[PDB]
């Protein structure tokens, strides 16, 4: 099996492995890559699910809305083709409905393909890359999914291990396997072929597994397993509906079910009325089909897809790259934001440096040792190390002690940073003295941890013993430096260290202390304004720092966040979850936090129902990012932070996040606005047809006219995603609602029903009789009868289109429709083009081909009066609805 091959990989020599895998020291070849792809596998994760194109399409094609449209198609085909009288066939409606069914199915399939959960990277806007060596292309960076068995991969600091790897060349490689086995302790990896039966292969020496993070050093590895064959692939499990979020799919399904409920209430009523009143069941079937067609917002999926695409493109242009379509929903409902202070609030650059001795006087030797440690560090370089390097380089012009430090020294061993010890050690050997060069250990870390391993102190050019009094004095000086906001670091040296074969954590003892290193980290000028803007939109900002509480308090004092309440890690460790929820909800500053503590805080905040998003860019932040509803990182972050994040920003600041949140809320606002408007507009007309069915001697409007009306209305409403949105709607996060649509329909549609009845009366009694003659004296079947019916249909058609388009401005905004809130240019112009085009429709021969007749001039003043009198009623009912419920 897979396991048997892993043992061979971890036990074979490098040349036998090369011969078996057909891999040379310079990479793979094209033909062998193809053979491996068609024999071993592809580095794609199925997560326990697999579906072909046919199965996926069939599954996507059976959404409720497509079933509605298919039922409409079946009814139309039965009524117009099979059960219709010979000589009269109207396949236009059937053809257009079938085409619309196909379009809706394709759009639903696209949405399903591009929608995922748990920060799934389905859009592929940004993809992580790994360094892969090949025979012809040399060293190139390729996406993780393109890695095959046998490829030689170079691992650096921060790069996530992309598959199961057997290391063939390791240079002090330390791997953080916390993302796999939960152990936050880095493990040293060697290239030796260990012939020992390690426990369960997971904690072995010369194997690097998928999903593990590289902390320090550079290593060359050979891929042995990809895809589901790795340990990470087996651990990859799909948790269906892990979050209680109501995605756009669920909202669309709820809207479709509301439409089905209304159809079941109404269509049989019309059928019964006509069948038991007029006695011709064919006319009843025609009326039922007409009502069913009218109730359907036929091009709803097209508008939904347009809204989603506009949201995605707009957020991408706003330096906010998303991972899937559910990311917009995740980000819009943000309620509490948690992040570390470094990089986000404070600019990532030191503006003031103090390399001080024990007593706080400026010293050069401490800076020299710190520069050696920083420059010869092989791991990730933070702001402090970069500031150390820049200061040392700047001071090299006048100081001969600092000259040539980057060329006469060589690293031989190193122990990377870890949150359980908070120190970094690098062993440095001189390159200009040969074997007798003598080796110097250099250790750098936080003052409290660095004071527990030092027994000597370099003071006044001489070394003295470390008494508790000196330790207390050093801690007092460190606290005093932390008072102003400077970050304090201690530096120590040791000579000689233990040999590299036995150099471990136990060797850090009896070091002599040089002094402190103070760095000033000032906050950005725009931090306060961004924080206030975020707090305006209901997003509370909490800080989860691992640094000293004094520095975080100093930063929060300038930024503006509360500083009276500060919580440390020990208190959270000693207090239970039930009190933790309250104490975290009532606080804003957290300091001295371990990564597991940050994950616990995020989980506790999420337990109270708050949608909490975590912002991070480091390896140790992966647990918090995975435990939060939304994950935010930067494009320059480590691969693990980017992979586990739901949203990736190109800039590390809060204004971009605020703009992304605004756009995410705007997308849903526009979608629900269009849905409610179209639903109410359809319901009013269909209720009118229901009421006036028993009183009218003919059909108020044909099915084809209704379908054309809906098509033109939706092509005019495709500009919804480009209209202005009220700030009061975007201030608070919003969740999907279904009964609100039903209430809106029931409370708005009957307002238009009265005026549609009025238009029925006017056309049947005033205009059409004046043009053609009284209906009671008109012999059925003649040309004049056909003209009467066509004129009535055209009149109600034009009136309905004008009403539906012009109620958009009144319904959309709960304020005054023109004096206080204004509609955007694109929606207005597109609506006007739709109105004008459809009004030209009856006059052309195409209108006469489907049963429309040219309107008389006298009709238009009545249309204007009807529009105005409808607008006043819509305003009154909008006021009543706002007073009753409070939102639209
Ligand atoms: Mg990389
Ligand atoms: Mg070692
Ligand atoms: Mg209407």
């Amino acid at each position: 099996e897979i396991n048997a091959r892993l043992e061979f990989a971890k036990t074979s020599t490098k040349e036998e492995l090369f011969q078996k895998f057909k891999t040379s020291n310079k990479g793979l070849s094209e033909e062998q890559v193809e053979i491996s792809r068609e024999q071993y596998g592809d580095n794609t994760i199925t997560r326990g699910k697999k579906s072909s194109l046919i199965k996926r399409l069939y599954q996507a094609f059976i959404n409720p809305f497509t079933i509605i449209l298919f039922v409409l198609a079946l009814v139309s085909a039965f009524t117009d083709i099979i059960l219709a009288a010979p000589g009269e066939k109207n396949p236009q409606g059937l053809i257009i409905i079938t085409t619309m069914v196909l379009i809706s199915g394709i759009l639903r399939f696209v949405q399903e393909t591009r929608s995922g959960n748990a920060a799934e990277n389905l859009l592929k806007m940004i993809t992580t890359t790994t360094n892969v060596h090949r025979l012809e292309s040399g060293s190139q960076e390729i996406p993780i999914e393109e890695v095959l068995v046998g490829d030689i991969i170079h691992l650096s600091a921060g790069d996530m291990v992309p598959a199961d790897l057997r290391i063939i060349q390791a240079k002090d490689l330390f791997i953080s396997q916390a993302s796999l086995t939960g152990e936050s302790e880095p493990v040293e990896k060697l290239d030796l072929a260990t012939a020992a039966a390690a426990a369960s292969i997971t904690e072995s020496v010369n194997l690097a597994f998928m999903g593990s993070n590289v902390i320090s050093g550079s290593a060359y590895g050979v891929v042995i397993a990809t895809g589901d064959a790795t340990i990470f692939g087996e651990m990859a499990k799909s948790v269906t509906e892990d979050s209680t979020k109501t995605t756009f799919e669920k909202g669309v399904n709820s809207v479709s079910w509301v439409l089905i409920r209304f159809m079941l209430v109404m269509v049989p009523f019309v059928l019964l009325i006509n069948g038991f009143t007029k006695g011709d069941w064919m006319e009843a079937a025609l009326f039922a089909l007409a009502v069913a067609v009218g109730l359907t917002p036929e091009m709803l999926p097209m508008i939904v897809t347009t809204c989603l695409a506009k949201g995605a493109v707009t957020m991408s242009k706003e330096k906010t790259i998303i991972k899937n379509l559910n990311s917009i929903q995740n980000l819009g409902s943000m309620n509490i934001l948690c992040t570390d202070k470094t990089g986000t609030l404070t600019q990532d650059k030191v503006v003031l440096m103090r390399h001080l001795d024990i007593h706080g006087q400026e010293n050069i030797r401490v800076l020299r040792h710190g520069f050696l440690n920083s420059y010869y560090q092989t791991g990730l370089k933070n702001l402090m190390d970069l500031a150390i390097i820049e200061g040392a380089e700047a001071k090299q012009d006048k100081n001969p002690e600092l000259g040539g430090l980057s060329s006469k020294y060589t690293k031989v061993d190193e122990i990377p940073f870890d949150f359980e010890r908070r120190r970094m050690s690098v062993v440095v050997k001189s390159n200009t003295n040969g074997a007798t060069s003598k080796t110097q250990m250099i250790t750098k870390g936080a003052a409290e941890e660095m004071l527990d391993i030092c027994t000597l102190v370099e003071d006044k050019g001489n070394v003295v013993h470390l008494t508790p009094e000196l330790r207390a004095y050093i801690l007092k000086k460190v606290d005093e430096l932390n008072e102003e906001g400077m970050r304090v670091i201690l530096v120590a040296q040791k000579t000689n260290p233990s040999p590299i074969d036995t150099f471990s954590v136990q060797d850090e003892s009896e070091m002599v202390l040089m002094g402190y290193l103070a760095f000033l980290d000032p906050p950005k000028e725009s931090t306060a304004k961004a924080i206030k803007a975020l707090n305006k939109y209901g997003v509370s900002v909490k800080i989860l720092t691992g640094d000293n509480d004094k520095v975080t308090r100093s930063v929060c004092k300038q930024v503006g966040l509360p500083v009276d309440k500060t919580i440390l890690g020990s208190d959270i460790d000693q207090l239970d979850d039930n009190e933790l929820a309250a104490v975290a909800a009532a606080a804003s500053v957290f300091a001295k936090l371990s990564p597991q503590q940050k994950a616990r805080i995020v989980t506790t905040l999420r337990n109270s129902g708050n949608s909490v998003g975590y912002m991070g860019d480091g390896i140790n932040d992966a647990a918090a990012m995975k435990s939060s509803d939304v994950g935010i990182s930067v494009d320059s972050a480590v691969d693990i932070a980017k992979e586990s994040a739901d949203v990736i920003l190109l800039e590390k600041d809060l204004m971009v996040l605020e703009k992304g949140i605004i756009e995410g809320r705007k997308t849903y606002a526009n979608m629900i606005k269009y849905i409610k408007m179209t639903a109410s507009s359809n319901f009013g007309n269909m209720f009118s047809v229901l009421i006036a069915s028993a009183f009218l001697p003919f059909i108020p409007m044909l099915s084809i006219h209704i379908l054309l009306l809906n098509l033109i209305y939706d092509f005019s409403c495709t500009a919804i995603p480009w209209d202005n949105v009220d700030e009061e709607y975007l201030v608070v996060p919003r969740k999907w609602d279904a009964s609100s649509v039903s209430k809106f329909m029931l409370w708005i549609g009957p307002t238009s029903s009265v005026f549609d009845i009025t238009t029925y009366l006017l056309m049947f009694f005033v205009i059409c009789p004046a043009t053609f003659g009284p209906f009671s004296s008109l012999v059925p079947g003649s040309v004049a009868y056909i003209g009467f019916i066509a004129l009535f249909h055209t009149g109600w058609f034009v009136e309905s289109m004008w009403t539906q388009t012009l109620v958009i401005h009144m319904i959309r905004t709960p304020k005054i429709p023109f004096l206080q809130s204004r509609a955007s240019a694109p929606l207005t112009i597109l609506t006007f083009m739709g109105i004008i085009g459809l009004t030209i429709i009856p006059f052309t021969s195409f209108g006469h081909s489907i049963g429309l007749m040219a309107l008389p001039i006298n009709f238009f003043p009545w249309l204007i009066l009807t529009v105005v009198m409808y607008m006043m009623l819509v305003t009154i009912f909008k006021k009543i609805f706002v007073s009753k419920y409070g939102e639209l």
